[PDB]
């Protein structure tokens, strides 16, 4: 039907805002703590602290699939990232103070995002 592409236009355009979102956050872990996920081999027992791991090359993936229907899920998934983090690790390590910076800077960009969203529709 015409609704349902009109439909994915709008969804492959939010796809196209938040690809932008993405790398706009990413740019702010320029140590790229965040990059990829915790390795399971590196960190065997990580899953018995986290139960929903999370990092920017998984998001990615998800975004290339058109997997986020909305600036929420896609929030989620970044706050998971920062609030994962922020557990596993103890609040005088350098992992834990970048997630705190990422979460500080991330915040301006967030809230231009929702702003965007909205506003284009
Ligand atoms: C690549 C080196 O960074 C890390 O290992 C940290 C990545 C972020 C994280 N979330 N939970 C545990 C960690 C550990």
């Amino acid at each position: 039907s015409m609704e349902q592409v009109a439909m994915e236009l709008r969804l492959t355009e939010l796809t196209r805002l938040l690809r932008s979102v993405l790398d706009q956050l990413q740019d702010k872990d320029p140590a790229r703590i965040f990059a990829q996920p915790v390795s399971l081999k590196e960190v065997p027992d990580y899953l018995d602290h986290i139960k929903h791991p999370m990092d920017f090359a998984t998001m990615r993936k998800r975004l290339e699939a058109q997997g986020y229907k909305n600036l929420h899920e896609f929030e989620e998934d970044f706050d998971l990232i920062i609030d994962n983090c922020m557990k596993y690790n103890a609040r005088d390590t350098v992992f834990y103070r970048a997630a705190v910076r990422l979460r500080d800077q991330g915040g301006v960009v967030l809230r231009q995002a929702r702003r965007e969203v909205d506003s284009i529709g």
